């Protein structure tokens, strides 16, 4: 069994920054450190930070007066931010800059009372954070997940309409949604393509190359990781058996039993150690040396705020 590794895979710049933010805050202020939502959607990262004194919460009200609070990388609504500000809290913001950039455009359209459309998945914290940057009731903010959603949407003023997207979507599916938006709303404005980040684009492209070669694809990522799900989904649509797994323990022998070629990748929130352990498990099942595929070299880094060193 050949073991192939997708390139790129694993940590993006946003995730690495956000984790370091919580780690550094723990190191300088000691435990506990309050974090609104899982800092990134990875069970190993979160349980580790929790064992080190991070307390993960959904709402500001469960955070005590005087505490240190950190927003997760997925971002937060304006309502959340102001509730946090209104309280006696010391606030660090770990939202990825690439999320913030989308937020600022939404805020712009709000100030103008001009309607905006967000392509995203309902209930996802990044969508709630992004939708929550709009508040001017003279306009509006609408969520669409699919072309069918577009085909049902009515707006107040189609001549002044803009769109934004979640950063972790399927590149292919989002192209279909945007196509629909422009056919229905010919005057709609947006970025040149979408707001899907380099990391999401790159990892989907890399899983594409991976599954052209491999018969089975293992995607390291937690169940609530949207971008990780997109990788598994992508490979499955190409007709490959593909599994989303947290660690090597999740691997069932039947999945690879008589497979000559298995591919492995990881979502943007999964640490490399999980992949090495997955590989280690595959080698117990007759896998050889892991061969990393050639891939686009990522070079972007987001520094922690100076205050956090
Ligand atoms: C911080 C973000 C993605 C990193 O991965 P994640 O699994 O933590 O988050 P989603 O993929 O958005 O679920 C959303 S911008
Ligand atoms: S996925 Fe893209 S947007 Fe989300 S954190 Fe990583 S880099 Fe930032």
């Amino acid at each position: 069994m050949q073991i192939l590794l997708a390139n790129p895979r694993g940590f993006c710049a946003g995730v690495d920054r956000a984790i370091s933010i919580v780690e550094n805050a723990l190191a300088i202020y000691g435990a506990p450190i309050y974090v609104r939502h899982e800092v990134v959607h990875n069970r190993y990262v979160v349980d580790s930070l929790r064992e080190r004194g991070a307390i993960f919460i959904e709402q500001i009200s469960e955070v005590p007066d005087g505490a240190i609070l950190i927003f997760s990388a997925h971002g937060v609504s304006q309502a959340v931010r102001n509730e946090a500000k209104s309280r006696d809290l010391t606030v660090f913001d770990a939202t990825c800059p690439l999320v913030t950039k989308v937020h600022m455009e939404v805020a712009r359209a709000s100030r103008r009372g001009e309607e905006s459309i967000l392509i995203g998945h309902a209930g996802h914290p990044e969508v709630e954070g992004t939708m929550g940057q709009y508040s001017n009731p003279e306009g509006g903010m609408y969520l669409v997940e699919s072309p069918d959603d577009v085909w049902k949407l009515t707006v107040k003023n189609e001549e002044k309409l803009s769109f934004m997207t979640q950063t972790t979507l399927s590149v292919d599916d989002t192209s279909d949604v945007i196509d629909a938006l422009r056919k229905r709303f010919p005057k709609i404005v947006g970025p040149r393509k979408d707001d899907i980040c380099y990391a999401t684009t790159n990892r989907q492209e890399a899983v594409r190359a991976l599954a052209e070669q491999a018969e089975v694809v293992l995607v390291v990522g937690s169940k609530n990781s949207s971008n990780s799900n997109r990788l598994a989904e992508l490979a499955q649509r190409m007709g490959k058996r593909a599994f989303l797994i947290d660690d090597a323990k999740d691997i069932q022998e039947e999945w690879v039993k008589e497979v000559k070629c298995v591919g492995v990748t990881a979502g943007a929130s999964a640490p490399d150690i999980l992949v090495q352990n997955v590989v280690a498990r595959l080698q117990q099942l007759g896998g050889g040396e892991a061969i990393p595929l050639e891939g686009r070299e990522e070079n972007i880094v987001f520094e922690v705020p100076k205050e956090l060193r």
